[PDB]
């Protein structure tokens, strides 16, 4: 209301998290400009065949460990969102042959245990690498080293197990992922190995709404945010920054002045031309932006007239060992979450996401049907009534689903990604110190960014030291 003025570009988890922390400090002259018509960003539900499923984030990841994941108390106590712990203990019983049914439980268990031990060997190696990343390598290189091969898992069952362990977590092959920064993963080290599937008709986005309503005016009857400080359908296109202040222009031609700007748009948006920076960001910052990876994670949802797949103990997750790596390979069924719904979830990432997002929904369903018939021959498997293909990469406001730490990026270079430039500050999961790629990472990153700025506005400490 009176004092420094901060524009916050974007109202996903990090934007809302940041504005909250700024408000708490007494910086209340905030203007949040959100490109879409709602808050929540990559936490977003949608109606699929009469129920509400998540287009974006779906799990609270990292529960039951030595430290409390900040997102978990919100989900499980405050809002009591309907959720289920994901059990992956039975995958060995649930691996399907490209043509002809499941593999022998015993056989798959060996391959799984084998992969697990290579990764444990990777964890030990990781623990010994220098903080500068000087002697870091790709997850694949580590695998090659342990396996004494010129290649990583290269066999239908081994590859889907590989894909399940790594691609299904990070959305890119182990080939491009940094060992030192993903194995082991600070999320699981710090907050615990368990993951909980949010299945509540309110949406995982409730967390963002709840945090938003802590400091933004909401209607007493309705509940809707009515705070003039939050502005929806406001697409930032240009940011002008001087040593004296900043200017933010939106697509509808409005121009706003501020003391500071908090950019919360995804790494992908930063990698696009959507937002122009005048003057252009320095080389150090630009290299940092283009060297990090914005991955794609596609949650394809399907609706059926009847069910034809197993149900019961250990049946929730199952794999398809295609000879074609990452081809419709990780499957989920929702007996618990959406009982009597007849919905399957197949996940695809990276190269297959970009191919699939570009192709017609029909064609995609045709491919999926062909796969499903091979997996369950002699069951009578009906065409899917309905298909949902989330197109995050295509979307100009996201251009992907979450960041991934690539090989060749060290801690210094990652810190350059987060570093402010003048009065322009950065936030988002991709700025998270140890939790990039996650809801909690975005949440904690809003707090961290906000505090760097508060330390400038109030405390007058403005030179930020990259580390
Ligand atoms: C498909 C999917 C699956 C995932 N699964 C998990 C999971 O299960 N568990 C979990 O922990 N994490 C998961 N995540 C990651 C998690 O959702 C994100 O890390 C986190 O929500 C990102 O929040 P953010 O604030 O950093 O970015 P965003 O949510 O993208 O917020 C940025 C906001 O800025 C807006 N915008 C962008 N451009 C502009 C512009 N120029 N003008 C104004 N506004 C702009 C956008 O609309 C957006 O609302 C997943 C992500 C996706 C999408
Ligand atoms: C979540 O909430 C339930 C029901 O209130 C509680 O009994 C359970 O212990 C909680 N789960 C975790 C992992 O904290
Ligand atoms: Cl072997």
């Amino acid at each position: 209301t009176v004092g420094p003025r901060v524009i916050v570009v974007g109202a996903g988890m990090s934007g809302i998290s940041a504005a909250k922390r700024l408000s708490e400090a007494g910086i209340t002259d905030l203007l949040i400009l959100e490109a879409t018509d709602h808050i929540g960003g990559r936490m977003h539900k949608t109606n699929f065949a009469g129920i509400n499923v998540e287009l974006g984030a779906n799990w609270v990841e990292g529960v039951n460990g030595g430290k409390m994941n900040p997102i978990w108390p919100i989900v499980n106590s405050t809002l009591k969102l309907r959720n289920f712990r994901s059990d992956f203990d039975y995958l060995a019983q649930n691996v399907y042959k490209e043509d002809g049914g499941v593999y022998d439980e015993d056989y798959v268990q060996k391959r799984i245990e084998l992969a697990d031990s290579v990764e444990e060997m990777g964890e030990k190696l990781s623990a010994t690498l220098h903080a500068s990343g000087r002697d870091d390598m790709s997850i694949l290189a580590m695998q090659r080293l342990n396996e004494h091969q010129p290649n990583g898992p290269a066999t239908p069952v081994d590859m889907v197990v590989d894909y399940y362990k790594f691609d299904y977590e990070f959305a890119e092959p182990p080939r491009v992922t940094s060992l030192q920064n993903t194995v082991p993963l600070a999320t699981f080290s710090d907050f615990g190995d368990d993951v909980y599937f949010v299945a509540d008709q309110r949406g995982y986005e409730a967390v963002v709404y709840y945090l938003a309503g802590q400091y933004l005016k909401t209607d007493d009857k309705s509940g809707k945010i009515v705070d003039p400080r939050l502005q929806l359908n406001k697409v930032v296109r240009e940011i002008k920054y001087s040593p004296g202040g900043v200017t933010v222009k939106t697509e509808d031609n409005s121009v706003y002045s501020a003391d500071y700007v908090m950019v919360s748009a995804s790494l992908g948006v930063l990698q696009s031309d959507l937002i122009q920076f005048k003057p252009k960001l320095p080389t150090w910052k630009v290299r940092a932006i283009y060297q990090f990876d914005m991955a794609v994670y596609t949650m394809i949802f399907l609706k059926f007239p009847r069910k034809f797949w197993p149900e019961g103990k250990g049946r929730e997750f199952f794999l398809y060992a295609s000879s074609r790596r990452g081809y419709y390979g990780v499957w989920q069924e929702f007996e618990k979450q959406y009982p009597d719904a007849n919905v399957l979830l197949v996940t695809v990432t990276d190269e297959e996401s970009r191919r699939i997002e570009q192709q017609s929904d029909e064609q995609t369903k045709a491919e999926i049907m062909q796969v499903l018939r091979k997996m369950f021959p002699g069951k009578d498997v009906p065409d899917a009534t309905d298909i949902l293909v989330p197109r995050w990469w295509s979307d100009r406001f996201y251009k992907g689903t979450f960041s991934n730490w690539p090989v060749g990026v060290n801690r210094y270079e990652y810190d350059q990604l987060r570093a402010p430039v003048g009065r322009v500050y950065f936030t988002g999961e991709h700025t998270s110190e140890h939790y990039n790629g996650y809801v909690h990472g975005a949440y904690l990153s809003g707090i961290d960014s906000a505090e760097i700025l508060i330390n400038c506005a109030q405390k007058k400490m403005c030179k930020y030291h990259v580390q």
